């Protein structure tokens, strides 16, 4: 879109904490599409998407960045687990499923983005002949699908997750993984796929493949894929401090959410500064003491925390609960420094 | 629904004995949907379902709670065995089957809940032009399916059974299970699925995954799933006393049922207090002496018990059988303290 | 149906010899459906079918009882080999096939039971405008399928054969069987299935699972299945005496059949008492000397017996063959005390 | 087409650097089709396509040549990974997929090449009865598909990639690969395939199979395939000098592209001669120090290079960045002589 | 057809060099169909096709003979690799594919053989109401398909290639091959198959199965197949002399082809007698020095030969190149006595 690299980042800055290199990466990739548009044929179709290979540990924001990037760009998205195409069988759906999925969404993107767009006459004409039975106007599936197929073709964004899980001495008698990248190839290399909405050409689709690559290295990917993964960016682990921010700065952060949800019951809750430090500290503490699952750890802990309130807020209309460091210390309790429990409870 | 956490529990209290933590868990999860509704965009679609991971031994009420929760919430339900997606093949139906199944039910929920709802004119108009051929009015599959797709989207409840049976040194050369949670992922992570009733978006579906986790621990689930299993609740084994209650308090308990069914033959049966103690005692006794299958044990024993009466009630019209501790002791007999039989008969 | 437990048994008594416990079992199960009907909501849908687990050796009448039970109850039946769902592949038809099969039959049951029922006008209206082209009246597939889907739903009877062949140390590295009971589960646990005749709900279907259980024990079935197999009944082996009765009492016994078939050629045959003893004695004798295949053994022996007559009855119009103990002794001959032959000839 | 061997090469010369033998090869193959046309029946259908077996290391231009050849000949193309047909399963799409794919493209080639061709009346008739709803004229799918099926039949070009990966002592217990060439056979040997656009006959299709053949030798292919791979041509590795040219001579070379894309932001960038030498030198340097992935290496390096500018060009409107050898040395930096990084970053 | 055995052979003599026994074999088989026609029912349908088992080394003309036989008999043909039905899977198309394929061709044989046959009015009626839109007349798919299904039924010719590759101590634990001949059986044994053009009955189809049988012997085929392979004929290897003839006598021999193709560029080329000897000598020389691939060897060598001319003929309009033994010696060169190259270049 007309949005500039620095603008895209600010937008992302409002949802993801840290991971600047990554933000910068998706921004360039995205902006590059605005630049291509400006060019003229042949050079226009000539230039291919600047795909990205994010390299980072689970829970640092890899998917989030892509999802958000997609939203801010009003573009058809789609996440997919690379591993999906290896499980003994492959007798379900191949790589084309991705393009189909993505194509469906593109329609569902011009739809809702139309039934409530060019409908500058959902009144004064809907009835008087209520509404509802009005949406079925000006549609024209011949025009609807067109822009949809045009959407995926010009803006689609496929997120290939855990791609490092299909690389590569008894561990060598298995090269099927390489045969996978092979079937994945045509998509990134550009090609045409049949869909119930027409024929979409994956030629200008933006691909974002992430992966821990703790086992393998990007250089182990088949040459064809390395060539089509121009941008290499690495994400970093999150510090307890990062959790502290994520817990409240990102729009719709967890504290904002619980605060809003309880307000619904008529309960005004508040988070003491120290309390947020203790929360994020707990999340981090558990992650290093056991399996570090990144920022996700924040989910189970924040739920364990708001457990009590979350049940009886109904009974507490008109009160103001102040979640201070104590309320936390207690609500959590033994569960953190106790690995036996944490592996279940959190 | 408008029902509050404490109300949902009372409702459940009338069907399930014990397992409070679990009741509390599903109530919060359910209520949270009423709260979300109250919020405003973006925060509305922003908030995701508070999925649950029940951890408990077979026969304690895990499925029941979910089924009941679904009923009390007039919501599309669906149970499914996680193991189902691993059996050598997968050449039948993938994870999308769940969403489709669930979607079908949603229709069948707005249907019966309509053919006998807005039909405030199934008379005075049905005939006089009997009924029956009247139901085919005001329907409008364009509106019928809409709310249906809207139902699964806003209220659907998927119950993933035995999920601990797809986790994870010769026992390590098998990671297919992890590839399963992978394919299960998109559903819980929100996404769109095609169905004969339109396109349902799993984004706001409530997921309840239970599991013994005697083999593995929740922490062994792929990180993405842990993150999406916010609420962790644990159910407890049932004491013989619990059987004693289940045998008569839950609405439509087994004694209520047999009493009603025999009344049909004109036989009024009655259960002596001690007799119910002896029944539940037998159920429990067998469970610890052999394979403890929880409350299910009550089924075969109660059937062994009502065996005799259940056959000749027809012949006994107008009588009143009093099932006392003796009648039980006898009706059961050697079969309990005799493992050779119990493994067959009970 | 309106038939009482004692009546159902008398009916069965006219087709099956012995196996009273089993007869009693299916009768209770069947009658229980008449009782449920009488109840009122909720308790009506609340009560589930009293499924049966027959435990017995091959050839004693397990399937027969179920088939007969089905007939006497004018209910949609269906037998199916549990093993069917394990054979390397499963790339044909899953558990839903059962419900579909069963649903088809239900239609084919309201059909023939209609084309010749409400057709109180297959004359005086069929022609005069022969018949035949008349059956295509009053049908109305919208009403036809309805009762059909209603039939399977309220009366269907699935017979799961050899279920003990999907249970459970090198013999333990195979748990697929358990994954089978898993896929079988939803059916017995009640659920909805799509069919070319509408959507049938397996909730009130009567299930009869039989099995030798010489290898495994019922207690080895997954807990969920034990819980749904309330009634446990055991069938006994058949004595030579039992063969003697089966050979002539059951309606359409083998002697009745051959007698009728030969009458067709104009040959009136008769069975000497001793001859029937010798026949059944042969059947039994072979069964213990080699592989005991129960009452089936009676088929090959009775055919070996009527071999000669069965060919030239045509030539024997107006005669009266008397099959006495001698005729038998001879017709059979060496073939019985000679294992080399019996394993081929009988 | 009317283009002569020497003309085709000049055309290719403008896109591919080096690889003359290969250029010569595709030119002969292509021209041969113009010659065949001139002949008369029978000799016309008698002469078969002069298929090619390119033998060369990854990254030297094998696919490019074929793609370009296809473009210059306005012919339906299609690349496909031979390995694709071996991965455990084959339960997706066989060799016919190739012909179908290729056939689709042929339509999509007469389409765009028509909606904007014989449309010498997309005005003066489109409206006045804007345009758009005009394209749906003179089409006639009966004529559209015809030429399409005629296109693939007379001009189609299938590019079979990595064919040396399906040849052939524990490494001999696997001959499935040979069974692959077997299924691939009919296509090259000429035959008919069903497609949603009619029936295409692969008889006159031009096949280009490439392969490293570092493992196996062409002579190891099944005899039938050797016979149908008339032209054998070998491509050479690329020297750093070759990278230097590729970096700027081929139409739409990478420097041309970045220069154009930045111009979009209002930034006029320039590449110092030495800077291009240093760039190509880096690409080559990394390739020999680690995994040599041919010219592809140029992608990640050129992206690492334009990283900084590519982000803030927006901020730099009206400036003129001069990328000299220094700017490069710096922009790249440690990343090249440092293998730990290169395997990730480049 | 009306053609006699000696006539069929002369026809073949004009395309295949040598292999008389084989020519004789297909002629008898073919003529036998003319004789059957003359007979009267029942003896007419009574007589089955005299199928053939060609036994010979690759490259001697086995397929050619069958293809040619098919052409001269204006009959639906079809080659198919027996191995095709064994490759792990069989989840694509079974033996019926053959009959379907063959049936398609039969239509495509009455089609082109009609659109330009009974069309004695593709003018004087096509326009004047140009042509083209005329072909769609008198067709009548009800008559078109009829003769087509009649074609395959009465004239179809299936060529089963490499059948010796599905026969038969660790090499014995694999009998799947025998199960293949089993599935192949019904076809040769006569039967009916469904097709989009109706139901074709394989009863009178002519089958030609060839095979090296260097591994196994015909006698190893399942008995049923031996019985249906009446005619056993053996083909011989080709001498360098045979190559010399093939190089110029068969209609549309390779020298005829290149001569014609170059004439297109305005270049009149000529082959010195000795030059043809040297060419064929090279083909043979390479075949014995490395892998003997029969006459195919002639393809790569003749292409290596005409390489130079084939490129610049364009530049040589009006010249007359004389390919003498020298031109050859040179054009080939080291490549023949050098195995390292031959295995690539030739
Ligand atoms: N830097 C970050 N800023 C905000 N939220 C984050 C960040 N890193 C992780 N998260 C949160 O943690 C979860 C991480 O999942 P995701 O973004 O897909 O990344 P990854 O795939 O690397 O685990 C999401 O719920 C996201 O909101
Ligand atoms: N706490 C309880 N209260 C009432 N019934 C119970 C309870 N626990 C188990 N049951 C009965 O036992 C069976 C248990 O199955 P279910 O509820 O699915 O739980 P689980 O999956 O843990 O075995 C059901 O028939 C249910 O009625
Ligand atoms: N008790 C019996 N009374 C009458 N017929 C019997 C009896 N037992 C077996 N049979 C006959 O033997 C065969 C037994 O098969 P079936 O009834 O399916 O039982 P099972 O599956 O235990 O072998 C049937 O043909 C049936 O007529
Ligand atoms: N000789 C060359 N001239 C121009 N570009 C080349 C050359 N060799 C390789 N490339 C570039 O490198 C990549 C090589 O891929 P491709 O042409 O498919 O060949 P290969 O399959 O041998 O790797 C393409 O992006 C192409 O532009
Ligand atoms: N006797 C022959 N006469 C003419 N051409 C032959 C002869 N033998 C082989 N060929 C040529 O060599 C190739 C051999 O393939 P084919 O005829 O299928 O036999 P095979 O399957 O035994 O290799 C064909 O291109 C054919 O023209």
């Amino acid at each position: 879109s007309e949005m500039t690299p620095r603008e895209i980042v600010s937008e992302l800055d409002q949802h993801i904490i840290g991971q600047a290199d990554a933000k910068r990466a998706v921004a360039i990739a995205l902006r590059n599409r605005w630049r291509r548009m400006q060019l003229q044929e042949p050079l226009r179709h000539e230039v291919t998407p600047k795909n990205i290979l994010m390299i980072g540990p689970t829970g640092v924001g890899k998917t989030e960045i892509a999802r958000r990037l997609a939203k801010l760009a009003n573009a058809p998205f789609i996440k997919v687990e690379a591993t999906k195409f290896t499980e003994v069988g492959y007798v379900g759906k191949e790589v084309d499923s991705i393009i189909r999925d993505l194509t469906d969404s593109a329609m569902k993107l011009v739809r809702q983005q139309e039934i409530a767009k060019n409908r500058a006459r959902a009144e004064d004409v809907a009835e008087e002949r209520l509404i509802d039975d009005e949406a079925a106007k000006l549609i024209n599936p011949e025009e609807l699908k067109q822009k949809a197929i045009d959407a995926v073709e010009q803006n689609g964004i496929v997120f290939i997750d855990e791609i490092d899980k299909i690389c590569k001495e008894y561990s060598g008698a298995d090269v099927s993984r390489e045969g996978v990248q092979r079937d994945l190839l045509p998509l990134v290399e550009g090609s045409t796929v049949s869909t119930k909405h027409g024929m979409v050409k994956t030629d200008h689709i933006l691909f974002i493949a992430s992966g821990a690559f703790q086992v393998a290295r990007p250089s182990d990917l088949i040459p064809e894929l390395q060539g089509r993964l121009p941008i290499r960016v690495e994400l970093t682990a999150l510090s307890a401090a990062d959790f502290e921010r994520i817990l409240t700065e990102p729009h719709a952060s967890l504290t904002e959410q619980y605060k809003a949800l309880m307000a619904t019951e008529g309960v005004n809750i508040a988070f003491t500064t120290d309390a947020v430090k203790k929360i994020a500290e707990a999340a981090f503490r558990v992650n290093e003491k056991t399996e570090n699952i990144g920022a996700r750890r924040l989910h189970t802990v924040m739920e364990r925390l708001m457990d009590k309130i979350s049940f009886s807020a109904s009974d507490m209309n008109g009160q103001t609960v102040n979640i201070d460091a104590a309320y936390v210390a207690d609500a959590l309790g033994e569960v953190v420094e106790n690995e036996d429990l944490s592996r279940f409870i959190l």
